[PDB]
């Protein structure tokens, strides 16, 4: 689901919609949420809700609009999971970072904006959160269980604003040698923070996931809110 009428233009001209939640009280910092592989669906609506209840405005852009605008898939349906994997396999990561840059720029200047912008992403969006932190586009970035971060470690020195990553110790997208690489590489830059949740696997913060772990989702989420709070000005 997206908010009717909202349109954001990316550097190359492509336009895309977004699900927007204005804030209870304005002006407020705005958090751009980078979707998982299921598009802007029920979990994104819930994330927008969560952030608005904590005092932020939130913008979740339709990153699949270059392939299939308005895609919103149910992760409980087998056929739509297969569709999510097919879209993820074809996803242009650099164009997604470009679309997030445009959504971040939009987030800076809405009527309810206080000018500060954060980004929170999950899975596919957690890997995009790291690439966005390397570009420097946001004030703070947060990535939950981004996939393939051990292949992007040469960008660690480019991160110049804070970025927080929550990783599951039982997420098999990140086996032990990958964990160690990430832990050692991120460890060289104090602007990066990574926490490992030993009893949790991938998607552990989505309440509707079979891999949901309440204690870890809760510890992660509070660390995310404490990390984003300085943007409240």
């Amino acid at each position: 689901m997206l908010t009717e009428g909202i349109s954001i233009q990316s550097y190359d001209g492509h336009t895309f919609g977004a699900l927007v939640g204005s804030p209870a009280k304005a002006p407020a910092p705005v958090i751009v949420i980078a979707q998982d592989i299921f598009g802007v669906n029920a979990f994104m609506r819930e994330t927008v809700s969560w952030l608005v209840d904590q005092g932020y405005a939130a913008v979740c852009p339709d990153l699949y609009a270059r392939q299939a605008p308005g895609t919103a898939l149910d992760p409980q349906d087998e056929r739509q999971r297969e569709q999510a994997y097919k879209l993820w396999q074809a996803f242009d990561m650099e164009a997604g970072v470009g679309d997030l840059e445009a959504a971040i720029h939009y987030a800076r200047h809405q009527p309810y904006s206080n000018g500060k912008v954060g980004l929170v992403g999950y899975s596919l969006g957690g890997a995009l959160a790291f690439l966005v932190a390397a570009k420097g586009y946001v004030d703070r970035a947060v990535g939950y269980y981004g996939v393939g971060l051990e292949k992007q470690l040469n960008k660690v020195p480019e991160v110049k604003h804070p970025a927080l990553f929550h990783m599951g110790g039982q997420d098999h997208f990140v086996p032990a040698p990958s964990r160690q690489l990430i832990t050692e590489g991120f460890g060289a830059n104090p602007l990066l923070q990574v926490h490992w949740y030993e009893e949790a696997g991938h998607s552990f913060a989505r309440t509707s996931s079979s891999d949901y772990v309440a204690s870890a989702a809760a510890l992660a989420n509070e660390r995310t809110l404490d990390f984003l709070a300085p943007l409240q000005s």
